[PDB]
């Protein structure tokens, strides 16, 4: 009854809701609806309105001042003017005198126009009126996301060995870079837990292969690096290579499990392997195909995948790449000058990620044909679920760690999500989009650092210490490697104080990462805090971001304790009341703020996931506060037992 | 006594001091000095050091941390990754236990890892040893920095009216364009003194020429613009159009006063006219014969000029060209998939600003040719110098307004320059804070940044909070790139705000003005790193985001967007002034230590510092028509400013009748 459903035109289904709403019929309550020229919203925002949400996508946690658009793109440079990035999370929620939230449930090209282009007016735009609105009510912003989390329904999970430190680089391909890896931590106690093989380990970048010659004996191998607690996470792409005789194409082929052109071709997209086809993810049968391929790895002992290009990316199609040669052609032989070197330069640019390619296939839906374009945002989302719904068949009582690149809401379900060069400014730009992420179901992700030194290197482990996903995109091509090991000894410390936050908060509908904002509302210095994050009920981060700084300024809410993870493996604490501070915080350390009246449970520095000892972890923060820890076996989803919550009392 | 030069093998002289000093004779006195690979100084720096200088450069004040690669670059994305920008200022100062100053007197390729491959470790490096380094001691960076300002030679001087605001946009082409702008800015009593004219106000891009169709009668179009104190800036391009019947091209021709390939015929590159010869900057006669072209401008009314594209910056070259088609040619009829996509795209790039070009043409230099890649750095430079000269011999008792994109230490004595091509980003408005204290250093003063960011669309926000950083820059313009969202003050919504903003420049142009001279007159800097003021204060050495100005007050801007105010540090007491959108002043007196202070969107924050005052002008819609006989004085009770003015024409600089003393 906080939530009413306007529908208008005939929607397509993308299963962003698991709740049923009632289409509402009354007038529509914010703002004008307009379906004049497609359809648009469009309302007058108050001075002192903020909007928060829209989860991946570009600036900050206010997204007032600029413009935003949800189109699922492969951009290798997130820059300032960028409006499309991976992501397309339709979901805002204007917070001020008058507060509500929105969900557009839209497929397509969304336009957020957020004072871009008059700043009091926010106008959300598409081309089609066939979409779904949700209204959602509530005295604040966060009363807004918590019943948007119920109806987006449950997020995805991961094992418990995912809290863990992972270690990630395009490049490696024998069983030697992995092995140096192995012992380049462990002979060094820097803690770890997982290890990310990309394409390369891929015969011939061939889905669901592995390298024959380079990987003779692939199950005894992924033993090997499992008994020193190391789990191997293979990567998966959209394309499957077009190659005679290989069978995930062959069978792909036959059964018309392909996106096809307007004639029934199989249409062809470039990739990693050169020529590719993409699995319809939109077609049910092809999903279940497609997802059920995991098994040859899981077969072999791998427990977790990264999904990567299901925007879906494409490098050029045969048609593509014939204008482009046809205009190459015509330049090389202009002399007239006619033909500059820049509109050869632009053609080139232009048969990448080409719009008019997106426009080139369809979707077979349970029969019927539907241009891909018309329902893009969906692609990268449906291959996660494809991946995630082959899970629950093959062991439904069993985690596997799962994250993808591109997505749309209602992927949340199935896996979480990455963030992709080594600039300190995305620092600050990862921090900000963890809030707007958890707003929209997204919880289980974290950041790659993409011409890295050693300082950026560190104060981005440091963020990465507090975001679920936390890995490296190495540790030991440095000085001073002590300063990495204390880095990564902070967050297996912080494991079951994270591990069970996420729990909790995963479990009830709940935000691992909350805005200031949420947790004070009537704190105007608060509100507009955008450089900290509050964690669960008990912390607030605040990471510095800045090269060559050896403190930041922070704003204090309330009274909290100022804790730093000292390098020599100690624990400096210092109360520190309300208000503005400037606090130091040296490469090696890493700080974190208890709130007032609450604690935090500590262990003791260990090396991976197993081996972390939760029987007496030391508590930290206020004295008569309590904590209650949730604690399984990290490994199946016997959620609901008693047993899984401990309160402990400092 | 304090300087000392180290040479190296046979360097080119390039006129960068005007002092001369003894080549030293003992061993280099910190760090070592290698020539196995080249050239080579690799320093040890202390945990606790700070690094100065570059000048126009990325990333921070403290350039600790990163690569530097003195390599003039016309490159639009300055992305923090990046290496080189459009300026080459070879002075660095290591502050910290053990303190002291480098110039690195090299016109080519010049690499400053400053901590980047390894922490502790300041290596610079270049392909030959063929330079002059000089090492200045001081007990503190900033005694290390005015020595270098004296022996470098007293910066230029802009007239006033340069101090004014300026509208700029490429796009401007007809009578009608300009008086739009005129129009939009006079009728809504928005202040302003200049309106630039980029490329398409000329004859077919053509240098020294003007559109004949779109301004017939030049001269009359002038004085309208002039009559209502609106100087019109033209821009100078490095490239001479290739046109028969082109005078300036027939003669550079007809002369040698072209840059030659190795064969001596004339090189050509592609700019916006399409082929051009670049002038021989570095040939004597060629500098006098260009610079004396600027003549045909100023003969019609034109007081100022800005010069672009001189890294020179090349499209790409006739052999690039022929490349390319031939690379074209072959992935065109491939049929096998051997020749890929991004192979090709690769190509289309390399043509850009490349190194092989810039290989490929000569210096003659007193008969002496040299190829041009071995003195690049020195171009722009020259070019401005050119410039600079014919100014002096046209008209000597005059001011003219000069910048340029590209630039090398020693041009600062003839023009100013501008931060180039940056964007509509709110990193931009940090970046152009930061690089103003360095190009002090540097000797380079008359400096700004594109106010609301060059490529890309701005928001009204960002415009609001770049312009509110230009009212301390003695550059203050916005300037905008082609096609992007019209981002004149007029176009927005609630212009009052624009009118506020800038408002406050025109009540401080009597004391921003009064500390350029004092300034530029004393080599001394108009903005200063807090750590020059404060030294002892371990605090205030680290701060990257404020300023100090002259020696009365502080600016720390607003850049992030959406924000409500900022945290600032004050090393001392201070009183903190907002210029308020209804004209009035606010203050509020601010104890030592850390602040959140408000600024909103439409108000401008400067502190005045402990015993110190600034006089504060009504506000006037241009610099003539400021009303500096009785300003009112804000500050601290008891204490004085010492004003300097002149005509703000001519250059009377030294008369005891330029100064005067008030007192709070």
């Amino acid at each position: 009854a906080m939530i009413r459903k306007y529908r208008y035109g005939a929607p397509f289904d993308t299963e962003a809701l698991t709740e049923k709403i009632e289409t509402a019929e009354e007038a529509f309550p914010y703002g004008e609806i307009s379906q004049k020229e497609g359809f648009a919203f469009t309302y007058i925002m108050d001075e002192d309105d903020i909007v928060y949400g829209l989860g991946e996508s570009n600036r900050g946690i206010n997204k007032r001042g600029y413009c935003y658009i949800s189109n699922c793109t492969d951009d290798p440079i997130h820059t300032e003017d960028k409006r499309s990035l991976y992501g397309a999370h339709n979901f805002i929620i204007v917070s001020g005198k008058t507060t509500f939230g929105l969900f557009f449930d839209y497929p397509s090209k969304l336009t957020f126009d957020i004072g871009y282009t008059r700043m009091d007016t926010l106008k959300v735009s598409c081309e089609n009126a066939d979409l779904d609105i949700y209204v959602i009510e509530g005295e604040n912003a966060y009363d807004i996301v918590k019943q948007f989390r119920r109806v987006i329904g449950r997020s995805y999970i991961p094992p418990k060995f995912a809290f863990g430190f992972g270690q990630s680089r395009y490049g490696y391909t024998t069983k030697e870079d992995f092995r140096a890896v192995a012992k380049g931590y462990r002979e060094n106690h820097i803690p770890i837990d997982m290890i990310y093989m990309d394409i390369d380990y891929m015969q011939d970048f061939k889905d669901f292969t592995v390298n024959e010659k380079n990987f003779p004996d692939f199950p005894e191998f992924v033993k090997e690096m499992k008994d020193q607690e190391l789990r191997l996470i293979p990567i998966i792409d959209a394309g499957v290579k077009v190659e005679k005789g290989y069978e995930v194409y062959e069978e792909g082929v036959k059964n018309n499990y392909f996106c096809k052109r307007e004639d029934g071709s199989d249409f062809v997209a470039a990739v990693w392997p050169g020529d590719t086809h993409f699995p319809d993810m939109l077609n049910p049968e092809a999903r279940k195909w497609f997802g059920d391929k995991y098994r040859f790895l899981i077969d072999q002992g791998i427990e977790g995948f990264w999904n990567d290009m299901n925007e879906p990316a494409i490098f050029y199609s045969s048609e593509g790449l014939a204008e482009a040669k046809e205009f190459a052609g015509e330049f090389a032989k202009d002399t007239e000058g006619k033909i500059h070197p820049w509109a050869m330069q632009a053609k080139m640019k232009d048969i990448v990620n080409s719009p008019e390619d997106y426009k080139r296939f369809y979707h077979n839906v349970n029969g019927k044909k539907i241009r891909h374009d018309k329902v893009h945002n969906l692609f990268g989302y449906n291959m996660t679920r494809a991946a995630g719904e082959a899970f629950e068949r093959i062991d439904p009582e069993k985690r596997f760690l799962m994250f993808s690149r591109s997505s749309y809401i209602g992927m949340h379900r199935y896996g979480g999500i990455w963030m992709g060069k080594s600039w300190w400014s995305h620092i600050l730009l990862n921090l900000k989009m963890l809030p707007s992420l958890n707003m929209c179901g997204f919880m289980y992700t974290g950041a790659d650092l993409g011409d890295t030194t050693r300082d950026l290197l560190l104060r981005f482990l440091a963020l990465g210490v507090f975001t679920p996903l936390m890995r490296d995109h190495e540790c030991y091509q440095f000085e001073n490697i002590e300063d990495f090991r204390s880095v990564i000894n902070a967050r297996y410390r912080l494991v079951p104080y994270l591990y069970s936050e996420y729990m909790k908060a995963a479990l009830n509908d709940d935000m691992y990462f909350k805005p200031l904002g949420f947790v004070y509302p009537d704190d105007k210095m608060a509100i507009r805090v955008e450089d900290q994050l509050m964690l669960g009920n008990e912390i607030m981060i605040a990471p510095v971001y800045e090269q060559n700084a050896r403190g930041r300024y922070v704003y204090l809410p309330e009274e909290m304790k100022f804790i730093k993870f000292m390098p020599d493996g100690s624990i400096s604490e210092e109360v520190l009341e309300k208000g503005v501070h400037y606090v130091d915080v040296a490469l090696n350390e890493v700080p974190l703020f208890i709130r007032s009246g609450k604690c935090i449970p500590v262990a003791e520095a260990a090396e991976c996931v197993k081996d972390i000892d939760t029987e007496n972890m030391q508590l930290i923060g206020y004295e008569g506060s309590s904590y209650t820890l949730y604690e399984d076996d990290g490994i199946h989803k016997d959620y609901d037992k008693k047993e899984n919550y401990r309160v402990l009392t400092k």
